[PDB]
């Protein structure tokens, strides 16, 4: 949410919310300068080289494997002027996100997911899982396990990837049983996609589509949605997916869509989802929240030197909005379970977004990308956490004209084009 500080990447280490820190991998890792912009959320202004173990390297796929959509560059965040710019852009996305009344409510909806500590095999016993913390240098030197639900983080190899996605546990899938896991945001400030638009005002077109770009803030919160998703546990099993085509006859036609994005990005796309699949998915994921409610009713100890179990049972209760009787029972309310579900799936959208932006954004999740452009948030006088990239009190405020990457060139650094597809 809002970062009460300007954090500078050379801003020495304070443990507080400097810090260096290590992620829970099967790899080696060495820690990282790390900064806490907010209660429960990370930022680590490096290319990610540490989730992923077969991706240790900024190495690009051979050329043929290569899909059109993508982008190669090793010397990108490579520099401590870079890691500040970067530092500096997402924490101007997220006051973006968070000067909205949708942005600010999503990002206390993110705060205050804390991954459910099920990590135990004994089930009256509440236990943290390690791969929702990190590893924190204390200001004495050594290591300490802290919990968090959010780690935004520069990209791997191709520049371009964006993605939420986290560490499971075992059998458990922990961004769809309703337990939740941190979460990890490979994302950047420092480029942005273009997209064609026909804003034509008359009745034949002429000058035809322009060229726009889509705003990084957009992109973030898309992201943030996701992660909002994953941190309470009701994500939609990738597998489900939809076609789409216009001529499709039979048996895969057209590139297909998870049923997980088409929510994400919500608009009359979304209503491709029948009121029977959508109620479907809300009694599997009331059953999975009646299941933890269970499992805190039945809890009688709890691991760690950290929190006690009311403490947890508490912060629980807030999480998935439990209700609780004389003697302390917790119940999953059916009404309440509505209006929750309803705002981390409806309500949380990119197209909701869009329009408390007030920008020009791709008219479907499917609406292709044309090129990929670099840009510089960082600077007053080319974006604003009020306008983006389209500055009031110029000419930029007319037509998205700020979004225009002929009319506002200036702001957008062309670098390859999708050819091939
Ligand atoms: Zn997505």
């Amino acid at each position: 949410p809002f970062v009460n500080k300007q954090f500078n990447y050379k801003d020495p280490v304070n443990g507080v919310d400097i810090a260096y820190i290590k992620i829970p991998n099967a790899g080696q890792m060495q820690p990282v300068k790390a900064f806490k912009i907010h209660n429960k959320i990370w930022v680590i202004p490096e290319r990610d080289t540490f989730t992923n173990p077969e991706e240790g390297d900024l190495n690009p796929p051979p050329e043929a494997k290569q899909v059109p959509v993508s982008y190669y560059d090793s010397t990108y965040l490579s520099t401590d002027n870079e890691k500040d710019n970067y530092l500096k852009g997402v924490t101007k996305l997220f006051e973006r996100i968070y000067s909205t009344d949708l942005g600010r409510m999503l990002l206390t909806s993110i705060v205050r997911g804390i991954p459910f500590w099920g990590g135990s095999t004994i089930d009256t016993e509440l236990k943290v899982i390690d791969t929702n913390c990190i590893n924190v240098i204390q200001p004495d030197g050594s290591y300490r396990s802290e919990e968090l639900n959010l780690v935004i983080i520069g990209p791997s190899a191709d520049i371009i990837q964006f993605e939420c996605k986290s560490f499971g546990h075992e059998v458990l899938n922990l961004t769809r049983n309703g337990y939740g896991s941190t979460q990890y945001i490979r994302f950047s400030p420092d480029f942005t996609f273009g997209f064609e638009e026909s804003l034509e005002v008359d009745t034949n077109p002429l000058l035809g589509a322009g060229k726009f770009a889509t705003d990084p803030a957009v992109t973030l919160a898309h992201e943030l949605i996701h992660a909002g998703h994953r941190l309470y546990g009701i994500a939609i099993n990738p597998n489900r997916v939809f076609k789409v085509n216009t001529n499709a006859y039979y048996e895969m036609s057209g590139l297909e869509v998870s049923f997980e994005e088409l929510r994400t990005f919500g608009g009359h796309d979304a209503k491709f989802i029948d009121s029977l699949q959508e109620n479907e998915f809300r009694l599997y994921y009331y059953n999975k929240f009646k299941d933890i409610a269970s499992t805190l009713n039945k809890a009688k100890s709890i691991v760690g030197t950290t929190a006690s179990l009311q403490y947890m049972k508490n912060v629980f209760k807030e999480k998935y909005l439990l209700s609780e009787d004389t003697s302390g029972k917790f119940s999953v309310d059916k009404l309440k379970f509505d209006k929750l579900y309803k705002m981390l799936t409806e309500i949380y959208t990119e197209d909701n977004f869009v329009k408390f932006f007030k920008v020009l954004n791709r008219k479907t999740y499917l609406n292709f990308d044309k090129a990929v452009f670099k840009i510089n948030i960082v600077p007053k006088v080319n974006y604003t956490i009020y306008d983006g990239f389209n500055l009031r009190n110029t000419n930029l405020a007319a037509n998205f004209n700020g979004q225009n990457t002929e009319i506002n060139n200036m702001n957008f650094t062309k670098l390859k084009n999708f050819t091939p597809g």
